[PDB]
């Protein structure tokens, strides 16, 4: 589909089972969620944006489908105000910038 | 043009008269510039990103050209971490995103 951005660009993603609400984010890099309980390993990182750094948890090769489309890739956990789906999986459901 | 996300969306800016580079940001409400000079007046603002809140200057009604499209809108003005384009802009130059 075609997104304006009158608007915040949510939608409806689905990782480790649960139903949550992300931006489409052209402006990260990588991909940042809400605490959640997800199982496996990770790594510690801090990643930084307007207002300083936060700690979060690297998961590795997570499912996760993006408004019907599936992806795959890393997600980074930790307390973020807002789900932000970044550029690594932006890609894999072949998201463009158009104007 | 249309725009791919392999690689960051990063273009080049006209404001105040001089050439910028800047990131597309969609999960940008505001557009925020690192410290520069900008003429005419500004008022004292607060913004938060995924760090906290950091004080800005706000610069209304303030012309910008991005990638060759011409804008006229509001510019903070502050220690963010690179220059970002938010969709009060992306909006006007009829950027969408598309997958
Ligand atoms: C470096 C360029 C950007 C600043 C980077 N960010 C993306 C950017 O879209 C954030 C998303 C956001 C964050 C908090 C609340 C809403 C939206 N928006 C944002 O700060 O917008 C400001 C101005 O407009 C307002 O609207 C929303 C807030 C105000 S990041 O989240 O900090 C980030 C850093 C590192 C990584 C990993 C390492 O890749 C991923 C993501």
């Amino acid at each position: 589909p075609q997104i304006t951005l009158w608007k915040r660009p949510l939608v409806t993603i689905k990782i480790g089972g649960q139903l949550k609400e992300a931006l489409l984010d052209t402006g990260a890099d990588d991909t940042v969620l809400e605490e959640m309980n997800l199982p496996g390993r990770w790594k510690p990182k801090m990643i930084g944006g307007i207002g300083g750094f936060i700690k979060v948890r690297q998961y590795d090769q997570i499912l996760i489908e993006i408004c019907g489309h599936k992806a795959i890739g890393t997600v980074l956990v930790g307390p973020t105000p807002v789900n932000i789906i970044g550029r690594n999986l932006l890609t894999q459901i072949g998201c463009t910038l158009n104007f």
